[PDB]
């Protein structure tokens, strides 16, 4: 038999005989391949085809990782079922390098402005990928971002019904309010990040998008008319009639408290950092930072490499299925 079963915590995990020693460290493993002599993280998804949601993202996430190329997003180095058949057909296995950790822990840690702007160059040049495909992620947080020792980093999703059993806090206004969005909703995420990077704080929580729509005007003040304009009647309403805010400036929402700034180096750079979080959280996706411009940022143009910011976009989902159509598709995935 090629495969071999062992419980981690709660879940089973039945995985080809190469892979060994699997740790739990989110469900995913770290194991060490002795095909390839490195270790890797394995996912397990069951039933993945359990519902359309479920499904719908499994199948996605397989198409994409499959065809699309570029160093800060995840690439697969193996797909497989134990099932045989796709009548017993259960699980999915992906496997993937393996990094060091999540984006959540670098970014409880006090970072020198050589990584943190290392770090953001990595995440638009990724998302910058995904876009020259098509893809929007609308999603970005930090849980699906892992980073090397090194600084090197990936993005291990491609983003966006009911379930019964998510993270909301990066998501942009245009997608809370669900009013139509361009390539620079993901702009708005990176913003989150960065300013969750220097606050230690996340930006804005909420428990719902009631809240955090909150959370967003009592900072950055509400938006001007123009915004109001391109909102549903529905939306737009309840918008307008939510108590007001001037906002505040950049320097009040980051003081010079949070930043590195002890030599004159650390003093410019401060500089830059807000001036760039002050061009991405920015509620307007009209006049929000575009990718190719926050790129172009003096804060981030010292990593520009034409290599990993214009590299050939990946040739190329969509649509709505049953339980049984869903388990087939993914099945025929899975054996290609
Ligand atoms: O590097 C990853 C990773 N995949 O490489 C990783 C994954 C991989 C997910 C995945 C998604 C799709 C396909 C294949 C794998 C999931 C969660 C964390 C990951 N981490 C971070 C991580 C690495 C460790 F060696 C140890 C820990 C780490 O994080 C928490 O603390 C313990």
């Amino acid at each position: 038999n090629q495969f071999y079963s062992v419980e981690v915590g709660d879940s089973t995990f039945t995985v080809l005989k190469r892979y060994q020693n699997l740790k739990p460290i989110g469900i995913v493993c770290a194991a060490y391949d002795a095909v390839l002599d490195r270790n890797v993280a394995i996912k397990k998804l069951s039933r993945p085809f359990q519902n359309q949601t479920h499904a719908k993202r499994a199948y996605r996430e397989l198409v994409l990782m499959k065809c699309v190329n570029h160093k800060n997003i995840i690439s697969l180095l193996n797909v497989f079922t134990p099932q045989k058949t796709l009548e017993e057909f259960q699980d999915v296995y992906l496997v993937m390098e393996l990094m060091d950790a999540n984006l959540c822990q670098v970014i409880q840690m006090e970072l020198d402005h050589e990584r943190m702007s290392y770090l953001l160059y990595q995440m638009l040049c990724g998302i910058k990928h995904l876009h020259s495909a098509g893809i929007i992620h609308r999603d970005l947080k930090p849980s699906n971002i892992v980073v090397k020792s090194d600084c090197t980093l990936k993005i291990l999703d491609f983003g966006l019904s009911f379930m019964m059993t998510v993270t909301r806090y990066y998501r942009a206004p245009e997608v809370i309010l669900g009013m139509g969005y361009k390539e620079n909703v993901d702009i708005w995420s990176v913003g989150c990040i960065m300013g969750e990077m220097v606050r230690h704080k996340i930006l804005f929580p909420g428990r719902d998008y009631i809240d955090q729509w909150n959370k967003v005007i009592e900072q950055l003040g509400t938006p001007c008319p123009e915004f109001m304009k391109k909102l549903q009647p529905t939306v737009r309403n309840y918008v307008e009639n939510r108590p007001k805010y001037a906002g505040l400036t950049f320097p009040k929402l980051f003081p010079d408290s949070l930043f590195p700034a002890d030599s004159e180096h650390n003093k410019l750079k401060a500089s830059q950092a807000r001036d760039l979080l002050s061009k991405m959280l920015v509620i307007d996706p009209a006049k929000r930072i575009s990718v190719d411009d926050a790129l172009q940022h003096p804060y981030i143009n010292v990593w520009y490499d034409p290599a990993e910011v214009e590299a050939p976009p990946p040739q190329i989902d969509e649509r709505e299925h049953t339980i049984e159509e869903w388990k087939e598709l993914i099945y025929k995935e899975v054996m290609n």
